[PDB]
């Protein structure tokens, strides 16, 4: 099927040594050290649950893609759900012919140094929705 | 004791068929039908992503848990994360040893017939959490 894997869930923190800390000695996670994304303008954290991966992010420089949603859930919250796909170029092609509204047009290469397209909660998903080359 | 595999992502829902229906038709998703579930006061449909599920909720009946989310995010939302534990006994001692103001005191059954405990966002981790029995 094109439509694959759970790549990560992203969650928005507001401290990302406080959160880290808190799933690495509160909760017994396997927790990277965080790796600053200044092209994507976040600092991440990865916890490796095994079968996929949560991503804490918080800012890095004035204008991060995530400061507007830490201003609205100052506590940090789930941010968006990230699902591997075969062919990202399929994927976009088969979503326009679709005529999808929540659909983000232009496709960019992601965090992790591959194409990725975002659909916004448009169509009753409930969730913004990375989709990643696999 | 030792924390394990993301068993699901719950996804609140204003309208679970059509939030199914994009899952299936649009992203090409193995979904489930339509499960209620009484006793949580929600009905379910589980999206397989192999790797892990997505659980997406709707409310049933009037004191559902997710009702009140389901005000504040009126497109629906990303409500919590649930990760397996081996132990939930040990957990919750573990836990409450730690002096943790995020646990939920009572382990319930949840929707899965196994033990489940959360922890709320309260100890800079973000996002609601859900600890089950593996
Ligand atoms: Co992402
Ligand atoms: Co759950």
């Amino acid at each position: 099927s094109m439509l694959g894997r759970l790549n990560h869930v992203a969650i928005a923190v507001p401290d990302l040594e406080k959160a880290a800390a808190f799933y690495k000695n509160i909760l017994g996670a396997q927790v990277s050290e965080a790796v600053p994304l200044p092209e994507h303008g976040v600092s991440v954290v990865f916890v490796n649950l095994g079968n996929t991966k949560m991503e804490l992010l918080h800012p890095l420089g004035l204008d991060s893609p995530i400061a507007g949603f830490l201003q609205k859930n100052k506590a940090g919250g789930m941010h968006h759900i990230c699902i591997e796909v075969d062919n990202i170029n399929a994927a976009v092609m088969d979503l326009k012919k679709k005529k999808i509204r929540s659909l983000s047009e232009e496709v960019k290469i992601g965090a992790h140094g591959k194409p990725v397209i975002f659909l916004h909660p448009k169509d009753c998903g409930g969730v913004l929705v990375e989709l990643e080359q696999a």
